[PDB]
């Protein structure tokens, strides 16, 4: 039924403070129908590097899909400076339960 | 701000679905001030292992803390489906904490 995707981002160790607002940036996300929620977190007591995971709930896969096919996404999407994300990864997941007080 | 508390467990193959109806029973963590939801995964497109994550979103973590030592859960499963004794399939339970910089709901 309902759906969640995950970007999974590894930068490099304390750089999360000054780059994990750029994230924050919904892009037209919710102008996407099915859409329903999207999460910007940062995992605590990490020691290799810093952890960012966005999280979009979705009530289906194919509402995702829209997403990435949609031009609000096409359109989305100093020099030298070195990345501080190290990786970049995605994850997708079935939601077999929910429950919002 | 927000914070996401979340159960990490590893699964023999096939045994996700199974395992996520253990967890319709919220053993009372909505009555916790600061609960605000519950969502219970199961991963995609693993090969040779089922993984389920129950993700608990919260104001603040203190109020997931506060959850864990009330009396509701500590006096808080079987399905029909088990015999006598049958065991979750779970190879691992790991915890992760999370500060949620971000949140937006449509």
């Amino acid at each position: 039924h309902m759906f969640m995707a995950e970007n999974r981002l590894q930068l490099q160790k304390g750089s999360a403070e000054e780059t994990i607002e750029r994230f924050y940036n919904r892009q037209g996300i919710e102008t996407i129908e099915g859409f329903q929620q999207m999460f910007v977190t940062k995992t605590l007591n990490t020691e290799d590097t810093d952890e960012v995971k966005i999280l979009t709930i979705w009530e289906s896969e194919d509402s995702f899909n829209n997403w990435l096919n949609s031009d609000v996404f096409k359109e989305a999407h100093d020099d030298g400076q070195q990345s501080p994300i190290l990786s970049n990864k995605v994850f997708k997941y079935d939601i077999g339960y929910h429950y919002q007080k």
